[PDB]
C-alpha cells in the first residue's frame, strides 16, 4: 500500500483534534454526512474490505461552507488527517 506521511496528534489543527474527541465520544456530531462510510476507491489509504472506513467533519470557520477538512477512521481506530477531501492522507500519531 502508498506512502502516508505520519503527523502528531497535538500538531493538528484544534478542530481536528476536536473532530477526534466526538468521534471518541460517538458524538452527536455536527453534520449529517459525519459517520457515513469512506470507500477509499484511490486506495490512498490501505486496501480494506467494504465499510472499513468512515469519514468525518473536521470544522472550517473559514466560511459558512461545511468545507474539505476530514478524518477518515478505520476499523480499529486508525486515524487519518485529509485537509482537502481525500486528495491527500498522513496517518495520525496518537502518540505525540
Amino acid at each position: 500500500d502508498p506512502a502516508l506521511a505520519d503527523v502528531c496528534r497535538t500538531k493538528l489543527p484544534s478542530q481536528a483534534q476536536d473532530t477526534l474527541a466526538l468521534i471518541a465520544k460517538n458524538g452527536p456530531y455536527p453534520y449529517n454526512r459525519d459517520g457515513v462510510v469512506f470507500e477509499n476507491r484511490e486506495s490512498r489509504l490501505p486496501k480494506k474490505g467494504n465499510g472499513y472506513y468512515h469519514e468525518f467533519t473536521v470544522v472550517t470557520p473559514g466560511s459558512n461552507d461545511r468545507g474539505t477538512r476530514r478524518v477518515v477512521t478505520g476499523g480499529y481506530g486508525e486515524q487519518y488527517w485529509s485537509p482537502d477531501h481525500y486528495a491527500t492522507f498522513q496517518e495520525i500519531d496518537p502518540r505525540c
